[PDB]
């Protein structure tokens, strides 16, 4: 049963991955399957197993976490999908959990251009950032300046990269240089 369900499940995941869909509804499914695989693998190591076929069963916590994150990504995507933004192209990467944890944290986004800061380090400037207020969504854009990278929602700016702060993790000075496509802004 379980060995079969997990099998059916991991199969659907594989097809999704190899499919490289641009429709957000498919990625909601990926996350839905990731949850099932984590539920099942949880049940699997619960029943005594430690190996299924040639696959190593992971720790009970490992699955708890992954299952937990999946439901988060699952719910946020479903909300977004109800909007005009949901009809846009959404890659498996645009919807990854790692991506979701890239500044600005907990916001979907795409078209991230690379900015370089010499104290060097690279940071991403998102062309499109979608903010979630309850179940409502807004689409804003980013900009770069001497203090850092930020997006704008009204008259207020929100920095998600603080060149200053970022300057402590490196040089002893308060001097840094920002290079953005042949353009250079300096302290």
């Amino acid at each position: 049963a379980i060995a079969k369900r997990l099998d059916a499940c991991q199969d659907q995941l594989l097809e999704l991955y190899e499919e490289n869909s641009i429709d957000i509804h498919k990625h909601i499914m990926h996350w839905k399957c990731i949850r099932l695989e984590s539920v099942l693998l949880h049940k699997a190591k619960q029943m005594g197993l430690s190996h299924i076929g040639l696959q190593v069963v992971p720790p009970l916590t490992v699955s708890e976490t992954k299952g937990h994150n999946a439901i988060e990504m699952q719910m946020h995507l479903e909300s977004l999908a109800k909007t005009q933004y949901g009809v846009e192209p959404w890659t498996l990467q645009d919807t990854s959990y790692e991506m979701w944890l890239t500044p600005p944290k907990r916001c979907f986004k795409k078209q991230g251009n690379t900015v370089e800061v010499k104290f060097v380090m690279e940071y991403v400037v998102w062309t499109h950032i979608y903010l979630q207020d309850n179940d409502s969504w807004v689409k804003v854009t980013s900009s770069v300046d001497a203090k850092g990278i930020y997006y704008t929602c009204g008259q207020f700016k929100t920095y998600y990269v603080n060149f200053n702060k970022e300057a402590q993790k490196y040089g002893s000075t308060n001097h840094w240089e920002v290079c953005y496509g042949s353009t250079v802004i300096c302290s």
